[PDB]
């Protein structure tokens, strides 16, 4: 009865000004009910991207979301060292609330 979210990547890798892509794909139909998070392990997480595609005030442009259905995508366009966090997203298009996996994202040396 509850939804699924599987999330990918699990860990990504990436340098600075790089460009990256996270995608999350629902059980069924979740109809844009879908937010990506911003996480750091000592603070509380950081709501970037609301309803698939609504991008939330004091946070970077270079931040987005995209989806519809079954399929959505979250994008940074140029990435800073300001970003390293687990990102991750939830579905409330039926409660409970579910997540997903999460994607470690790392800045490459």
């Amino acid at each position: 009865a509850d939804i699924q979210m599987t999330q990918s990547p699990s860990s990504l890798s990436a340098s600075v000004g790089d460009r990256v892509t996270i995608t999350c794909q629902a059980s069924q139909d979740i109809i844009k009910y879908l937010n990506w998070y911003q996480q750091t392990p000592g603070k509380a997480p950081k709501l970037l991207i609301y309803e698939a595609s609504n991008l939330q005030a004091g946070v970077p442009s270079r931040f987005s979301g995209s989806g519809s259905g079954t399929d959505y995508t979250f994008t940074i366009s140029s990435l800073q060292p300001e970003d390293i966090a687990t990102y991750y997203c939830q579905q409330y298009q039926s409660l409970p609330k579910t997540f997903g996996q999460g994607t470690k994202l790392q800045i490459t040396r």
